[PDB]
């Protein structure tokens, strides 16, 4: 009913390179992962859409044995009758869940229709985004599994979970997002372009929370995220959702980024 899960993100690379080089950076993964003791604890490889998601997901099984697949699939582009093909050749592929994001079927849509196909159906959450707390309970309602969180660098999801649970007896699953911030993030600035919007505020505030992760030393910002970890699992575990995780590294999965993650898992993982 629940995936209970740690979902490592791993982006498709890009046709440029070549076969031999995605599978080349496949084993630095699997190698990475056993290097931080991973090599048991991530259950799951979140491939989102944008190489295509079935062909990735076969190249990630041949050096990641261990891991389930989850991924994301566009719906606005497809009839009901192709859609329905697409989600049945992923589910038949190995696919476990999928999250339903759009720019055709509408997601909210292929959220009710395909609720006996797909068992795990999944939309993005925003808790900082205006007017999160009625869209998100109107994707619940319509039949979303679980929930997504964009990047988290602030507490803001403990807010929105504890109002949510209070105004609504809908219990999706959360999929907490965790990216691992590099010091190359002070030139290249792309997670802080991920999460931008434009008059928040308590964007701004994540956004000045990530530039000094990427400031700071790598022993002092695996500490200062990590505060943070406990403040928002501390805050949530105990509200009634089923609480999953999300791991990204946005410029390329790393060995720092790979003990930050099992620092997190050190302190709480989902069971």
């Amino acid at each position: 009913m629940t995936l209970n899960t740690v979902a490592l993100e791993l982006v498709p690379s890009n046709l440029d390179l070549g076969t031999a080089h995605a599978l080349a950076e496949l084993q630095k993964v699997r190698k990475l992962a056993v290097d931080a003791g991973l090599d048991g604890r991530i259950r799951h490889i979140m491939i989102p859409g944008m190489l295509d998601v079935l062909d990735y997901w076969e190249l990630v099984q041949r050096e990641l044995p261990d891991v389930r697949g989850l991924c994301t699939q566009v719906t606005s582009f497809l009839g009901e009758r192709s859609l329905r093909r697409r989600l049945t050749a992923l589910i038949q592929h190995g696919f476990e869940g999928i999250a339903f994001v759009g720019v055709g079927v509408a997601p909210t849509d292929a959220l009710s229709t395909f609720s006996h196909l797909v068992k795990h159906r999944g939309v993005i959450l925003i808790p900082t985004r205006d007017d999160e707390l009625s869209r998100f309970g109107f994707k619940c309602k319509e039949g979303a599994t679980f929930g997504m969180t964009q990047l988290l660098y602030s507490d803001a999801i403990v807010n929105f979970l504890t109002e949510f649970s209070r105004n609504t007896d809908h219990r999706p699953e959360i999929l907490l997002s965790f990216g691992f911030v590099p010091k190359m993030e002070s030139e290249v600035g792309l997670i802080d372009w991920l999460i931008q919007d434009p008059d928040n505020g308590a964007v701004a505030t994540e956004q000045q929370f990530v530039r000094r992760l990427a400031a700071s030393e790598p022993a002092q910002k695996r500490a200062q995220m990590l505060d943070l970890y406990k403040r928002v699992i501390d805050g949530v575990i105990d509200l009634g959702f089923p609480v999953s995780l999300h791991f990204e590294a946005p410029y390329g999965v790393s060995a720092p980024a790979f003990e930050t993650f099992a620092a997190m898992l050190d302190y709480w993982a989902p069971d």
